[PDB]
DNA sequence: GCGAAACGTCGTGAGACAGTTCCG
DNA sequence: CGGAACTGTCTCACGACGTTTCGC
């Protein structure tokens, strides 16, 4: 848990707004409370030849990894706790994704209760419909509704 | 000849590096001595759904304009004088496009004595080649070599 | 049972030029 | 005759999720 240089956040808030992404997801899983996994993700992608930029971030941010997928590379940050600490100091400098950052940031803060009640789960399980709304979704295939149908 | 707030440049440079582009071209024009216009363009592309961001930009930068290519839109800035003043103050903040920038500045500076000796001209066409090299060039024709049809 | 890397993919939403006017 | 406006689009470079894998 740390605080980063105001100027690093300012510039990174710019790069995240451009070629960046703040994803929320309801990954359906068995070994998991109600058959689904509550997953939160922060990523930045770029041409593999410019991979260094991403690798740099792994060093500066202090967490997360970088992966290869063809003619492109990605920086992945999903450690729910340091994710909360990161989306904490950067959420203000955002301009195009400030909305969908908070929700993510305001779901973790309630993730323990999640499991609890199905009408307590669905709750959170909605925000992750909002964010998905705010982004530019085009291949979504699992919503609160599909997990509404958790009727046994 | 306005100066900007650092918190605006630090962030815009981040953006620019993300969904931005710093072009330079040899538009073959029939008027013009050597029959080739040197053109420089600063621009930022975005889905017409978020053009209010491109507009505040026009207002924030104090110069330039927005266009409409249907689904996406751009913020265009070509006037040399303004272009030179903007690109001088953003330059120390860019990270993946900081060079390309400088070559544009350099060019601007030589633009005048650039159409003196046919050879002092090709030297700048080279400043240009260098630039498209730094970009993700994919559909370019007229180069410093294409121009070799002037020495004759 | 949880959270967490590790691995794959659709369909753009951006980017880096080319062309051809319009003033003055 | 130099310089922006208006205008046209080819080719990726992204953004945004999708099934796998599994020990702590």
């Amino acid at each position: 848990n740390t605080k980063y240089n105001k100027e690093f956040l300012l510039y990174l808030a710019g790069f995240v707004d451009g070629d960046g992404s703040i994803i929320a997801q309801i990954k359906p899983n068995q070994s998991h409370k109600f058959k689904h996994q509550l997953s939160l993700t922060f990523q930045v992608t770029e041409k593999t030849q410019r991979r260094w930029f991403l690798d740099k971030l792994v060093d500066e941010i202090g967490v997360g990894y970088v992966r290869d997928r063809g003619s492109v590379s990605d920086y992945i940050l999903s450690e729910i706790k340091p994710l909360h600490n990161f989306l904490t100091q950067l959420q203000p400098f955002l301009k195009l994704k400030q909305k969908q950052a908070n929700l993510v940031l305001k779901i973790i803060e309630q993730l323990p209760s999640a499991k609890e009640s199905p009408d307590k789960f669905l709750e959170v399980c909605t925000w992750v419909d909002q964010i998905a709304a705010l982004n530019d979704s085009k291949t979504r295939k699992t919503t609160s509704e599909t997990v509404r149908a958790v009727l046994d």
